[PDB]
């Protein structure tokens, strides 16, 4: 079955998908990918046994949580403006 490392990798892959969609301005789908990747990164952090990996993943978690919050606010503003 999936190792801790496998959960971490799935989170990294989902965040990379989000980053790419973000760059492409596909903000709704980027937000969803950030959300899903961040859940895997939280699981990674809880079980990670390598201290360097844990420190790096924690920094990425905070970085992309903040970006996801920015996209969520942007999407909410767009919805309000369109109404
Ligand atoms: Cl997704």
């Amino acid at each position: 079955g999936m190792s801790t490392g496998d959960f971490c990798t799935k989170g990294i892959e989902l965040v990379q998908k989000a980053i790419d969609l973000d760059t492409a301005t596909q903000y709704e789908e980027a937000y969803t990918a950030y959300y899903n990747g961040l859940d895997y990164l939280m699981l990674c952090l809880k079980y990670e046994k390598n201290p360097k990996s844990k420190d790096l993943i924690r920094a990425k978690f905070t970085e992309y949580l903040n970006r996801a919050e920015q996209l969520k606010k942007h999407l909410e503003s767009e919805e309000a403006n369109a109404a």
